């Protein structure tokens, strides 16, 4: 069991580290400006399925994206 | 950049997670019959090197999910 758990966890943790200094991700946290709140998380979220490619990895990018705003917006409010 | 924009980054952002880790078959080769055990042994193999953040925090929550889910079919 542990060397397969190892490698998962390893695995976990690259995924993790890419999303927290993806340089992209940043640039878009610091520039996003809309009035239109559940609105353009809505928008967002279809053109990932609008395609038809839907799979884990857009899921945890726009988890991550979203919910790393959410945390940065109650810092102030 | 706007919500075009957004979308086209999070979309190839999440797609070249999805082509370089391939982590179905990585959460498959784990004891998916006893997921209170693995999780346990997966979430302190993460946050045993002392970097904790938002990101891994993400990935467990994924990777929780996902194991009760495939826990739940066999």
């Amino acid at each position: 069991s542990d060397a397969s758990t190892k490698k998962l966890s390893e695995s976990l943790k690259r995924i993790g580290d890419e999303l927290d200094s993806n340089m992209e991700l940043q640039r878009m946290i610091a520039a996003v400006d809309t009035d239109s709140p559940r609105e353009v998380f809505f928008r967002v979220a279809a053109d990932m399925f609008s395609d038809g490619n839907f799979n884990w990895g857009r899921v945890v990018a726009l988890f991550y994206f979203a919910s790393k705003l959410v945390l940065k917006a109650l810092s102030t409010k």
